[PDB]
């Protein structure tokens, strides 16, 4: 997250590390929602390749003990059967992880909230990114988990010439655009928290920035629309 700052360690309790296996360690390389106790949501791209994945729930801090980690296997990976590698423009960017046991709940390890399905954002809805992603285009990864204010920009203005034009889809929010803040790699497979009738709720799951770096202005950062894939969780969920 570029722009961001430190989030309090209780404020996003959803928020996973998904960390592939590294020689004799684990590195972070995406974020996710805990949305079951046993299933995860993130971003199709962030399991493309043939690793061996494990999920912190709890984690605050990359770098040292925070006293309340659980760590546990990637036991089962169903990507969106449209999903399309060679072609993230195209969408369907989102993953179910089921986890090999379920993790206990409590101040920092909760289920996210997802949005009733088929729900849009009004233009300029107030969302929080979340991640540990790199903190400058080209920069490095965040130690502590990091939040940055992204408001959205509707379809309408971001599928517009300037902004992105046909690369974002209706099934996609955009969020910031700002030139300032926006998520940045490593953030990809997190959430967009937006606020709506008091609730935060997970709108967004982390998607693409532009190649040309994170915080460019007009190109806001994008996400798979969770609402659009309500009926496709709870399928995949149910016959897991
Ligand atoms: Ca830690």
């Amino acid at each position: 997250v570029v722009g961001g700052t430190e989030a309090q360690r209780n404020s996003w309790p959803s928020q996973i590390s998904l960390q592939y296996r590294s020689g004799s360690s684990w590195a972070h390389t995406c974020g996710g929602t805990l949305i079951r106790q046993n299933w995860v949501m993130t971003a199709a791209h962030c399991v493309d390749r043939e690793l061996t994945f494990r999920v912190v729930v709890g984690e605050h801090n990359l770098n040292q003990n925070n006293g309340t980690e659980q760590y546990v296997g990637v036991q089962k990976i169903v990507v969106h059967p449209y999903w399309n590698t060679d072609d993230v423009a195209a969408g369907y960017d989102i993953a179910l992880l089921r986890l090999a046991q379920s993790v206990t709940l409590n101040s920092y390890v909760q289920l996210g909230v997802l949005p009733r399905a088929g729900t849009i954002l009004a233009n300029n809805s107030p969302c929080y990114i979340t991640g540990w992603g790199l903190t400058r285009t080209n920069g490095q990864l965040a130690q502590t988990l990091q939040q940055a204010y992204l408001p959205t920009v509707d379809y309408a203005i971001c599928s517009s010439s300037s902004y992105w034009g046909s690369t974002v889809k209706n099934s996609m929010v955009c969020a910031g655009g700002d030139g300032v803040r926006s998520g940045c790699q490593g953030d990809s497979g997190g959430p967009l928290h937006c606020l709506v009738n008091g609730q935060y709720a997970v709108h967004g799951v982390t998607s693409f920035v532009s190649r040309l770096g994170c915080n460019v202005t007009r190109k806001p950062t994008v996400f798979t629309r969770v609402s659009a894939y309500i009926s496709w969780i709870n399928n995949v969920i149910a016959s897991n």
